[PDB]
């Protein structure tokens, strides 16, 4: 390339003015809100040196008619009239330029559209809206190739660990052309650096073209090249299908420049100085301050009516983590907080799940969690819905150009995507307000799943900012699924924080510039995941690594959850208590992974600081990518080593909510991923103190040991992958009030003792033991006489109907029982040997080997008693018992909760009399059935279907069968045809067919096809050597009937007491009658629904005999 030239500047017809603070002067044009040049401490940066007196309004070029007024020494104002008759533009906007110390503020302070526009109302011609305002072509700041050290540095969105989103461009003549959007952008000389912020929600496209609030341009002026940073275009009045959006969707355009000398004392002026200064002018995502102290994120899952994780139970999980981390902060995402659980009832945000304890228990969870620094969030969806949801309506549904439904997710039911723009234009905001009204204060975050993938149409920067603003207005923090989503407002990105998702192209934001700026404000980054290479091969700042133990994707590994907190998250969060001040890259390395060999330039040293002038230095131990030292760092705090390679001894001076700890509560955490002794220098305020070490377990601080301090040092030679904590004085563990609000003490056997139970019989026969997943359970075995354990049920309401269950896995033939005595009445339920394996994937005691009870299996199933309190609730007792037997019974999870079922002779209490299940008052699950093994351990595709006429019922969109047969609820199975396996079955603890007695079993059913499902009678444990079943294939219920059919069967209990009945998915092909895809799923060809179950003990007489 040859040296470039462009027109010189003739300013003979220009009148300039100046506005200035004490430190910064800006020369501004009186004709147009343009800054020619900035001066600070005798140094200069150009602005827009060549006049460009045009703006673009709705993408039309306009020469504004401008009048000017200098308001005061720092502030000028411009009235800009905008007229273009041919394009129906008739408007005016007012702009102010204001110097605030070393900042320049550009604000559109008033906009008037002379066309008639009413937010929320019809507009007959959308071209009458004032929809976009662009000042592209007027740089807010620039640098010239004639200036020493002229450079531009900008960040774009990249989620590929191999590809940095950052550009670093020397501003030279000649240079390559530049006309490109950026999220962040800095220009600098060797004397001054500038950064630019804008609230513009412009996009130039997806990927690296998105979130492009700035635009950088090269312009050649005389003999110099300038690179200028412009705000990208701003949005204003918008509509969807002629309906103007609500007023709150309009945000007045704003941009700021900040200009700085050296800001990190390294005696160089570059983009890093700009980035430090940029923190004073940037938007900050709402709730960001909380992020640095949320050390323990995880998901607690409910799904398919099962109530795997009742709100009050999650509080016990929080207490376990509080003990095990010694008071680190927590963030629990409640996936399935609403309706029947995860992916039920979407859009009705206020519908808090009733079977997990409803709004009352959710409020209690939020309140009691505060003292543990545990913040709750919920999973919501703003992109698709199901017929059951109150908000399912034809008008909200997304249609394709050909008129067909845009079908969404199919799992429990077939959903349909919604049109998010229609939704915004028709009262979406009110749904968040309804949830806020019902739930009240204290919820931390809303996690909006799926948004950003286009299912509901436009989910880009503007639409996401609007959505985030609705959520933030209720006082909630915004969180999102995708690494690329919600760049402006999000504080958490699930695909950044769960390192296992999506592979190397779909992770967090791969930008040193962006991470420098915002590391402390969000978990949005690239964490350590060696097999992705590039930025993920041991990032020096770490990066959030999320695991779970409460059922999400079948995750149950508590111990691995805790070790991962300490292996990745403690130091990640430590760094978030400081701001990045310096970032030094090393030499490029060559890596090979994921099918390519590529160059990567790694960070080698990162420095951070806080408001107390503490200094943290993180250094990679080697730039050699093939050395073990590439994946090691040292960390110093004011020069003192706190991490070196596999071990750290890190101070922690913040309580679980982030508040500064008192001196006597200051501590240090030790963790080493390897065996071996390590030696550490103590800080001066520890060097002469006594020091005590504790091993951290689910019981809190254990194995107290005073350490020997020699020459101000300590040496630690402890277990690998085991957290420890150090203090300068002896510490104890607090009372945890286990299971508070649940009417019993320590329902999950987490307190390490049984002393709060009254034990009758030989107490040595009852012990707390760990499952194969380390889940503590009550075990009774080897007893020659009855052993019972009793507690009072406390805090009950008088004259109230209740259910109680205990999870039970009985490996003995001996009777294992749950008994409630109300003071006035006693009810009891028992099981002999358990015969049904547990297939509920989100449930902690399913039969997956790694959370098996014993012998690699789990037969845990909920064993219920139903009772009613009288006038006096001071002596209501719950007893677990086990008659004599050699083998073990395991019990875990005692849940007592209001319930209004009437299953026993039309009465509530466990008792004699005809059994009936109308499904209208189910405590949880699909009682008296339990899900079978048809899908193995799964988020089972059988659940309680909820009525919403007409959408859930025959005829809507050609639906062949009703989701709900009678009342508001039925038992629905979605699409589980041709599986040759058991869909669900009774178990004797839920309904016992007594030996030698005969029962009439009746129910109503829908079936979409002939002989796809069968009513079956079995006994003992089902094996798919296959078990004998009595098989009754069921015809479809709609080709020759306008409603569900009634079925009736006689069943005599086998002498072994283990008879059961159920529904089996046959080997027959279903018939979708020429329909396919979403239509076929929605219409119910492959479905089965049951309702109005009745089981009556009878004596065979007369014609019953035939
Ligand atoms: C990872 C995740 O959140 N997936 C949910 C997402 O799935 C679509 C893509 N595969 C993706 O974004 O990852 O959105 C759908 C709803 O449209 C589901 O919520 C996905 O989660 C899945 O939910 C089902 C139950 O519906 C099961 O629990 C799966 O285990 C779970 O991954
Ligand atoms: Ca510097
Ligand atoms: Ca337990
Ligand atoms: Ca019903
Ligand atoms: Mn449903």
């Amino acid at each position: 390339m040859e040296k470039e030239t462009g027109p010189e500047v003739d300013d003979s017809k220009v009148t300039y003015d100046t506005i200035q603070s004490k430190v910064l002067k800006a020369v501004i044009d009186q004709a147009f809100p343009r800054v020619k040049e900035y001066s600070l401490n005798g140094h200069t940066l150009p602005g827009q040196v060549q006049q460009f007196n045009q703006v673009f309004i709705n993408n039309h070029r306009i020469t504004p008619e401008v009048t000017y007024k200098k308001i005061n020494e720092t502030t000028a104002e411009y009235l800009m009239k905008l007229r273009d008759d041919a394009h129906l533009i008739n408007a005016e906007m007012t702009v102010r330029l204001q110097v605030v110390d070393n900042q320049l503020h550009f604000d559109v302070t008033k906009i008037v559209n002379h066309n008639q526009v009413t937010p929320g109302q019809k507009i007959d011609d959308e071209s009458k809206l004032l929809s976009s305002i662009s000042f592209l072509g007027n740089a807010l700041v620039s640098v010239s190739s004639d200036q020493t050290g002229a450079k531009f540095d900008g960040a774009t969105m990249s989620n590929n660990t191999h590809v940095s989103g950052d550009d670093h461009i020397d501003v030279t003549n000649p240079m390559k052309d530049l006309a490109k959007g950026y999220m962040y952008g800095f220009v600098s000389t060797d004397k001054l650096a500038a950064g630019v912020w804008s609230n513009s929600q412009n996009s130039y496209g997806g990927g690296s073209n998105d979130w492009t609030r700035l635009t950088a341009y090269k312009e050649t002026v005389g003999n110099a090249n300038y690179v200028g940073i412009h705000s990208s275009e701003w949005q204003w009045e918008k509509a969807y299908k002629g309906i103007v959006f609500p007023e709150y969707t309009k945000e007045l355009p704003s941009a700021k420049v900040v200009i700085t000398e050296d800001a990190n004392a390294d005696k160089n002026v570059d983009w890093q100085d700009g980035a430090i200064a940029y923190r004073s002018i940037m938007n900050n995502p709402q709730g960001w301050e909380k992020v640095k102290d949320i050390t323990a994120y995880r998901i607690a899952m409910n799904f398919g009516s099962q109530a795997q994780n009742p709100f009050l139970m999650t509080l016990d999980g929080i207490k376990k983590i509080n003990l095990h981390t010694d008071g680190l902060g927590q963030g629990v995402l409640l996936k399935g907080y609403g309706s029947e659980g995860h992916d039920s009832g979407h859009l009705n945000y206020a519908d808090i799940g009733k079977r997990i304890g409803g709004v009352e228990d959710f409020k209690t969870l939020i309140e009691k969690a505060k003292k543990y620094g545990a913040h709750l969030g919920i999973h919501v969806n703003a992109s698709e819905t199901y017929p059951e949801s109150k908000y399912f309506n034809e008008k909200i549904l997304r249609k394709n150009p050909d008129g067909s439904y845009s079908y969404g997710w199919n799992w429990l039911d077939q959903g349909i995507n919604i049109d998010a723009a229609y939704d915004l234009a028709h009262g979406r905001l009110a749904r968040w307000e309804d949830l806020k009204k019902k739930l009240g204060d204290g919820l931390d975050f809303i996690y909006v799943n799926v948004w950003g993938n286009g299912q509901s149409g436009d989910n880009g920067a503007w639409a996401t900012h609007v959505l985030a603003k609705e959520i933030n207005k209720q006082g909630w923090r915004f969180a999102i699924e995708w690494g690329h989503g919600g760049e402006y407002d999000s504080t958490f990105h699930h695909w950044a924080a769960d390192l296992t998702y999506g592979g190397y192209t779909n992770k967090g934001i791969n930008s040193a510039i962006t991470r420098f700026i915002r590391n402390h404000q969000k978990d949005a980054w690239v964490g350590d995941y060696r097999s992705y290479g590039g930025a993920a091969n041991y990032p020096l700042l770490g990066g959030y690594s999320m695991k779970d133990f409460e059922g999400w994707q079948g995750r149950s590994d508590y111990n691995g959850y805790v070790t991962n907190l300490f292996a990745h998250d403690v130091m990640t969060k430590y760094f978030q208590h400081f701001t990045v001040s310096k970032w030094e890259n090393g030499t490029p390395v060559t890596m090979t992974d994921n099918g390519s060999t590529y160059k990567w330039t790694p960070e080698m040293r990162v420095e951070l600081v806080d408001a107390d002038n503490n200094k943290v230095v993180v250094t990679r131990k080697s730039n050699d990518v093939n050395s073990p030292q590439y994946r090691e760092r040292t960390v110093t705090l004011n020069g003192r080593v706190i991490q070196d390679g596999s071990a750290y001894l890190t101070p922690w001076n913040w309580d679980a909510n982030g508040k500064k700890l008192s001196t006597d509560k200051e501590k240090m955490y030790y963790f080493n991923t390897q065996a071996g002794a390590t030696t550490w220098t103590l800080p001066s305020d520890w060097a002469k103190s006594k020091v005590y070490l504790y091993k951290l377990t689910d019981q809190g601080k254990t194995e107290e040991q005073e350490l020997t301090v020699k020459d101000g040092k300590i040496t630690l030679d402890l277990l690998a992958n085991q957290p420890y904590v150090l203090y300068r004085s002896k510490q104890t563990n607090p009372e945890m009030s286990w299971s508070e609000g649940m009417h019993i003490y320590d329902q999950g056997f987490n307190s390490g003792t049984l002393k709060h139970w009254t034990i009758s019989g030989d107490a040595s026969k009852a012990e707390i033991v760990k499952s194969q997943g380390a889940n503590d359970m009550l075990r009774i075995q080897g007893n020659k006489e009855k052993v019972s354990l009793t507690q009072k049920l406390t805090g009950l309401k008088p004259n109230t109907k209740y259910a109680v269950y205990v999870g039970v896995d009985n490996r003995s033939n001996a009777k294992a029982s749950i008994t409630v005595n109300t003071g006035e009445k006693e009810v009891t339920t028992y099981t002999n040997k358990s015969l049904a394996l547990n297939y509920v994937k989100a449930y902690a005691h399913n039969t997956r080997r790694n959370n098996a009870t014993v012998d690699d299996t789990s037969y845990f199933q909920n064993m219920y008693a139903f009772f009613t309190t009288g006038a006096d609730v001071s002596n209501v007792t719950l007893t677990l018992s086990r008659e004599a037997g050699d083998e073990a019974t395991y019990f875990d999870e005692i849940r007592t909760f209001e319930n209004n079922s009437s299953m026993y002779g039309d009465k509530h209490d466990t008792g004699k009399g005809t059994f009936k299940q109308d499904f209208e008052n189910v405590a949880q699950g699909i009682f008296p059935f339990v899900v079978g093994g048809v899908e193995g351990v799964e988020d089972n595709r059988t659940h309680l279907s909820e009525k919403h006429d007409p959408y859930t019922q025959r005829g809507w969109n050609g639906k062949k069968v009703d989701d709900v047969i009678e009342g508001n609820w039925s038992l629905k199975t979605n699409g589980l045809v041709s599986r040759r396996n058991l869909v669900y079955q009774t178990i004797p603890q839920n309904f016992r067919f007594e030996a030698g007695k005969t029962y009439r079993v009746t129910f109503e059913y829908e079936a979409g096809s002939d002989n796809t499902y069968a009513f079956v009678v079995g006994k003992g444990e089902f094996q798919s050597q296959a078990s004998n079943l009595e098989m009754h294939e069921l015809p479809n219920t709609w080709t020759d009937s306008k409603k569900a059919k009634k079925a009736t069967f006689l069943v005599t209990g086998a002498e072994t007491g283990d008879t059961w009945v159920g529904i089996y998915s046959t080997g027959n092909a279903s018939n979708t009658r020429g329909d396919s895809g979403g239509n076929a799923n929605f219409r119910g060809y492959n479905d089965f629904m049951m309702d109005n179950l009745q089981i009556e003990e009878i004596t065979l007489t007369g014609k019953m005999l035939t």
